[PDB]
């Protein structure tokens, strides 16, 4: 993947660096960052 920086939120609550870093990861896109917020 390229190693860009424009972060994504993951249905895990993990944030990915970039959508392809997401995909490698086989996570689901979240519905919102409120997933990533931390509370």
């Amino acid at each position: 993947c390229p190693h860009t920086y424009k972060p994504v939120c993951g249905a895990n609550g993990e944030v990915y660096d970039n959508e392809c870093f997401l995909n490698k990861a086989g996570i689901e896109p979240a519905e919102s960052w409120e997933t990533c917020r931390g509370h």
